[PDB]
């Protein structure tokens, strides 16, 4: 229920330079168009130094890049994942379930993202806008979360513990056998969406 912590080691773990903020939006936007992502379109949409783009995505490690060494995953990403991201005619991914919740208001579009249960297999859809949520199926769809690290890999220490369920019971019995992670919780689908808009008002305030 008490969601600062949460969203107070995201921020830490996901803002790890000056300019990371300022970065991830405009990268976020390009990617969303569904092709790689070269640094000098992101130099060029920031009026920055190649030099300077690159030493931010260096502190984010977990960023995934090409045989032609262009960005391909941030966060959001061409390479298929268990969360399928799609605006309009374009098929993306996503690291986890919160950042299919998140990305919608960052990009400004509507997503529909589709999943499977962790716990049982089903699949799982919902369509994602900036402001709202709708079209949840099943309508009971949860969300588990963990206490991000501040100085791990975020994929390997988040993400892959951020998954969709089915219904909240289905994600608590799951929970059940799953102790030692710091901060796993259970919320329905609608309070992670809540947590995705808190963290981007934080977020969105530190762009220049
Ligand atoms: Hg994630």
């Amino acid at each position: 229920m008490k969601l600062a912590p949460y969203i107070l080691e995201l921020l830490t773990s996901v803002n790890r330079t000056n300019g990371t903020a300022d970065l991830l939006v405009p990268l976020l936007r390009e990617l969303a168009k569904g092709r790689p992502v070269s640094r000098t379109t992101l130099a060029g949409i920031l009026d920055w130094p190649a030099e300077r783009v690159a030493a931010v995505l260096e502190q984010a490690t977990s960023t995934e890049y090409d045989k032609d060494g262009n960005i391909i995953g941030y966060g959001l990403t061409l390479r298929e994942t268990s969360y399928v991201f799609e605006i309009d005619d374009r098929r993306l991914y996503a690291w986890c379930a919160l950042d299919t919740l998140i990305f919608p208001a960052l990009i400004g579009r509507t997503a529909r993202v589709s999943s499977h249960c962790a716990a049982t297999g089903a699949p799982v859809s919902l369509t994602v806008s900036p402001s709202e949520i709708q079209a949840v199926e099943p309508a009971g769809m949860a969300v588990s979360l963990v206490l991000p690290q501040e100085a791990a890999d975020v994929r390997q220490s988040f993400c892959c513990h951020v998954h969709f369920f089915a219904s909240v019971p289905t994600a608590e019995d799951w929970a059940s056998k799953h102790q030692g992670l710091e901060g796993l919780a259970i919320v329905s689908v609608h309070e992670a969406f809540g947590l995705g808009q808190e963290f981007n008002r934080h977020l969105l305030q530190t762009m220049s």
